[PDB]
């Protein structure tokens, strides 16, 4: 009976091992000792996808923390999967991820993984289909359930804003800014210790509107998705890419913390190769060098053998080209 | 086939016995003889809840009218129930309530029983979940079906506006005012004889925004839900509560008709006790005295043995503490 | 698995026979040689309705093009049918219509066939029920699939705006204008060769708001639904109807292209007769004379034996009164 449906419960924070909160101070993330923190890690696939092949397990997290040097895992929660499993079930699985991550001393970025234009509720693909109401409700539920949980560090409000050349709507920064501020207000009303992560247009590549009209809230970080072909210099070299990246997203790191929550590549003739993830490999050192210089955090896309570009070729964790590259980088940084 | 789906019908007004319309005149409700009218009654549970236990029957209405002195029943129509039964079936059951009430000479308040912030479509619990579209459609259907039915006196547009400390959205009077005016306009387009009832924030407790920006429509009344702990004076007495109630909602009765569509209490250690319905009992005489002085109408929450705070302890209508208290008050007022 | 659902594909334009695009220039439609073009044709029923009785077939289009003189068919896509068949299946059937029409050298008007007020998402009947999100998605999908297809000439954004005497919402031209501009922008982003068709209030009858506040986009045309009883002169004659039609919709043809996407009549005591389609027959020559004089395009409602007013009495295409009349008119004009 509907009148017997219980009110929701909050995650039991006393079940967790000690773990520092991460907070925003100026243009940096810091831990509870004031030491500069950098999120360095990977995306995994949607929980529902992993469950379907029996790969949603602690052993996945252990492999990453122990053998790949990650301090962060990004969970891309697809709206279609949220609906298919249903909120109560999906949240129960996120609880498992919180416990596994906490046990390993690593952090989670929760990503509402849609692609398109939320103000008009039009999207790149139905797997990303959502509504303002559903998006608000997702964040209402998440914020309430994970109040005062250090393991869950970042709430990435909407993965990839895009109008696909204004076919989905008319991109308008003021309208998108206002909507992010509305989401932030709902979150901050319920938990002020979380870090909202806000994205610009062109699939979370273009942060340039924040130069004139930044989000008017404190404690936030900005996303960037600097895939190799987002910048298109006529001549491909460090100088030309750095200038282009500087103007579109890199500048943000001077004033706000930035997380490159998606990056990576595959050979142009490789598995699942498509624009804008095609590259000969020179991008890897280039993007790492740039991020290092700017102090930018990152989560590689994606630690999965099916979704591309892959970091692994199988569920024995055989590394792909980009996987082998980032594995060495992250292990050195740890 | 979808192209064969028939257009809706209206309630047959000729099936009803003679009953006066209630109308708004200034700060008062009046009957068709211009005599001041006060709604005095109770809430019952959602129709779907009552149906599930075979308690949706005329005998319920008869008990209330004959033995509890009510002239009004408030039906709190939960959106989840509206969806579960479906509009056509739910409306058929509301038709039954109209006939029963009309036969007894009593009135109905139809309440779109949601709790939360409609402009962002975020709510306290999924049982209240709705949308602006669904809310409009509810009032479109209701207004059409019950055109020119005196028995259905009041359309209470949205039970309890709240943002739950701005966790549901940013409370904003201007946007809420505009949305109520939109709903009123749809209703008045279809039936001008109905009384819309409009609520403020803090779970329909705070009417103070209407001092500066009242709804810009005539013929309306304002709701109040003055539960015992909504006002929180340091020292609990008549003087201190009256002052607080005056500033938040009582003042409205000087200019507009007011209906306290929810009120009541249970002991702090009693069944279903929670903030803000906890009280030692002194509230009962206090709220009745205040409403009497201001000429405020009321429907007690709730005449049900499960939902709290209860007016009855069972379906034999054994009165609870607050039930026994309000029963005597209403029976006296009916005289 | 949801992650394996493929991305959509576009119609194969190389499968089509040569056919001129139609474009807007000033107050006229023109072909690719700059010659003035007039859409002259009929509505058929919703694809889903036709499928249910096995009447969705090329032979329908052939009958119309060969024997009724049409150069245009309007497809009224009902939202309930779009949902029932589902977008992928419905689009597959529209692909059939594109091929059939193209093979015959005729054109299609795609009509999102709702009746009501999209800004509040309230409608005359559930078969028309939709949302802004669904309406946008329909046009997103259509525009992408039929990019660079000359056969599909017109995208009629929303069949019949009405608030039904403000029972559905408060009619507001600025709000409706803005929403049409938003739809136009999504379409033009994906295909600039299409012609959007925009409607006014009173069931797409009243274009008068465009005198002061026209849609601020180029390449658009305006719809009119001049059913016989939309204008109500005291004395029914050419002079009095022409004056009324001039003021409400005819004036638009002086500045913009106009398509009367619905028109027609049945005797007042005839099959499916209702306001505002009732007429003695004198309307037929009258509306044709008016349109001819103004250079207005048209699609008669409706070439179906069930939906009214009918152009045919059966699926052997036995003409009704209005069908016989318009058949002769269209056949002559095709010369
Ligand atoms: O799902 C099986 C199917 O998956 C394809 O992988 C897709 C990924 O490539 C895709 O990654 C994209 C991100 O989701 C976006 O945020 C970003 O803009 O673009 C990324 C790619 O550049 O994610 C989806 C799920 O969201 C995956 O379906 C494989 O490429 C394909 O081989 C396989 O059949
Ligand atoms: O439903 C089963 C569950 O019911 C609980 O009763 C609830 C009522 O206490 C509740 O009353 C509230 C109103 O609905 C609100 O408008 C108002 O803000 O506060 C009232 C007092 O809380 O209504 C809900 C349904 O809307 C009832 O479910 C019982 O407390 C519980 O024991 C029982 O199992
Ligand atoms: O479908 C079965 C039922 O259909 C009725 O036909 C209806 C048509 O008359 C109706 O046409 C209207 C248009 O849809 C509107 O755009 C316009 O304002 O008015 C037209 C005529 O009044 O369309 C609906 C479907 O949209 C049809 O149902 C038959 O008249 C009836 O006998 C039959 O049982
Ligand atoms: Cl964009
Ligand atoms: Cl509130
Ligand atoms: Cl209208
Ligand atoms: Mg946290
Ligand atoms: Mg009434
Ligand atoms: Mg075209």
């Amino acid at each position: 009976d509907w009148w017997d449906i219980p009110y929701p419960s909050q995650f039991d924070v006393k079940s967790l091992k000690t773990q520092s909160f991460i907070s925003v101070k100026g243009n940096k993330f810091i831990d509870d000792k004031g030491k500069t923190f950098t999120f360095r890690g990977v995306n995994i696939a949607d929980t529902g996808k992993l469950l379907s092949r029996n790969q949603w397990q602690k052993s996945l997290f252990e492999e990453l923390a122990n053998n790949w040097g990650v301090n962060t895992i990004r969970l891309p929660i697809h709206p279609v999967s949220w609906r298919k499993l249903g909120p109560d079930v999906y949240l129960g699985h996120i609880d498992e991820a919180v416990r596994w991550a906490n046990d390993l001393g690593i952090y989670l970025i929760l990503d509402w993984h849609s692609i398109g234009y939320l103000p008009t509720e039009q999207y790149q693909h139905p797997m990303y289909d959502t509504t303002i109401k559903e998006t608000r409700d997702f964040w209402r539920r998440i914020t309430f359930r994970y109040q005062n949980v250090p393991t869950v560090a970042v709430y990435e409000l909407f993965n990839e804003p895009t109008t696909m050349g204004n076919t989905l709507g008319e991109r308008n920064w003021a309208e998108w800014k206002t909507l992010n501020e509305s989401l932030i207000d709902m979150i901050y009303a319920s938990d002020k210790t979380v870090i909202p992560l806000v994205a610009g247009f062109n699939w979370a590549y273009d942060l340039s509107p924040i130069k004139k009209a930044p989000i008017e809230r404190e404690g936030i970080a900005y996303a960037a998705h600097p895939y190799p072909q987002k910048a298109k210099p006529e001549v491909k070299n460090d100088k030309n890419f750095f200038k282009l990246w500087d103007e579109k997203w890199g500048f943000a790191a001077d004033t706000y913390p930035v997380i490159a929550t998606q990056l990576g590549w595959v050979q142009p003739d490789g598995y699942g190769a498509h624009i804008p993830v095609k590259d000969d490999g020179s991008y890897g050192p280039r993007i790492v060098k740039y991020m290092q210089k700017k102090g930018v955090s990152y989560t590689v896309w994606v630690f999965d053998p099916d979704w591309s570009p892959t970091m692994i070729n199988d569920w024995d964790f055989t590394p792909s080209e980009q996987g082998a590259f980032f594995k060495q980088v992250m292990l050195e940084a740890k």
